[PDB]
């Protein structure tokens, strides 16, 4: 004849405590087999003394004068304080705690639920400051980049090496027949190439992907019918997925 | 019963949601339920009472997560598996699981005692911030990939400079420009020494006065330290945000008036 409620709270990965409010200082009693594993104590080394112990250096002061407060009025709380192993590891113990009134209506004991949300107050929100750092900073470098292509003219693309899909400044999109607006694949681009310039294209483009500078030079027929001859220096991005940069300028003048 | 059982009332304060089975009965049908996890499926008391916990399930949820389960329970062991659920409204959810068996002094089976855990939405969280960590890091190492080449390669007189502070950096070209070696620390000041005082007011205030992140052009005439005379002009724009930071591009247009 087991005490399922008794085999549930032994059995349980969540650490729980039971206190005796009976006893001066209000000692614990009871405690499961996670609350000892989690803490590093042993059993014999949390029994009979309060659960005040757990606390340290950086324990916030109104942390603890919110459970004082709390349990001096006999009422439940729901708190997160920054509790101690016995190694010395800092862990902060989500607090759930409630008090246990008779038949009368007196007060008979204490319980709690602890449980260590160490990795969501401290991990998760650490790496959500990181992660909003490294967006300024993505904005800020590619906010150098779009300026210079701007103010200083220059025809430059990216394209990346399997799919294909390219991005284009202003002075690259007049030196094509493009508009300003519309998204940009190697095969708009390739539409506009000379039919005898095609093959040494696309061959070049689709070559085994090295981290050394190479120059290409090919015609064009723009969609308005103006052939023009154009130059490109590219290089390519080592990774698993490449992305191939190129300057291209119009050399038609003086072929 | 005076006296109140601290350990029933454990559970039923819990925040973790906990089953009770009793393997007597057929088919092995729950018995108690704390506040819980009536909470976290949505359903009354009468509502789970006397059905086995399978009734949560449905489809996507891995029949061999099942099986692992089944055999658990058949074997009286314990068992620690994720699985997928449905609570009443039909939205499913991942549902952490810890099942323990439990026997008396005889090594009788008496019952079986669990806890629950909802954590659909606690490992999608962390599944997608570990992917977006690795794009924003290729992303940002790439851009900066860029933007070097673009100025080497083009030959550009590229600067930047902390706003405030007006520590600078300098490119190759643009110390070619002022006539700078290519390693030496430059700052605002350095560039001031080398422009002619009739055009130094004007080239200070304007670079004082904007902090905004309106562009502005300037020109004015600098000597070099070899005494050359060289016309310039300067075409920048500062970013807002944080630590402002002044990017600018100068050229020089040595041309006769
Ligand atoms: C059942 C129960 C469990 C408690 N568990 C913890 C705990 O895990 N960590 C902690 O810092 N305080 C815990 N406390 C609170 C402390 O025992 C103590 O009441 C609090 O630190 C205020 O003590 P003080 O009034 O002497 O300053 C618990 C209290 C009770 C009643
Ligand atoms: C105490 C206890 C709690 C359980 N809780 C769940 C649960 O929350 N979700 C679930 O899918 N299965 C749960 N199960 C397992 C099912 O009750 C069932 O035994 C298992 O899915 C295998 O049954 P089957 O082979 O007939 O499909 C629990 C089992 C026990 C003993």
């Amino acid at each position: 004849a087991t005490d399922p409620f008794r085999a549930a709270v032994e059995f349980t990965l969540m650490p729980m405590l039971i206190t005796n409010p009976h006893l001066p200082d209000n000692p614990i009693v009871f405690a499961n087999p996670a609350f000892l594993k989690l803490t590093g104590y042993e059993a014999d080394e949390v029994m009979g003394r309060n659960c005040r112990f757990l606390q340290g250096h950086g324990t916030d002061p109104a942390h603890v004068r919110a459970i004082k407060s709390a349990i001096a009025a006999e009422k439940p709380i729901d708190i997160d304080i920054i509790n101690y192993k016995k190694s010395g590891e800092a862990f902060w113990n989500r607090l759930h705690i409630s008090p246990v009134h008779n038949a009368n209506g007196r007060l008979q004991h204490f319980v709690s639920s602890q449980l260590d949300v160490t990795l969501e107050l401290s991990r998760l929100v650490e790496l959500e400051k990181e992660r909003k750092t490294l967006s300024i900073e993505t904005a800020r470098s590619k906010d150098q980049l779009d300026y210079i292509v701007e103010v200083a003219n220059i025809g430059f693309w990216t394209r990346e090496f399997y799919s294909g899909k390219m991005t284009c400044s202003a002075e690259c999109r007049r030196i094509y027949g493009f508009t300003p607006d519309e998204p940009v694949h190697f095969d708009t681009i390739l539409d506009l190439v000379v039919l005898e310039d095609r093959m040494t294209v696309v061959q070049k483009a689709h070559q085994a992907v090295t981290g050394e500078p190479y120059s290409i030079e090919y015609r064009i027929v723009t969609r308005l019918g103006e052939t023009r001859w154009l130059e490109t220096r590219a290089k390519a991005l080592t990774g698993e997925n490449p992305l191939v940069l190129g300057i291209v300028q119009d050399v038609t003048e003086r072929k």
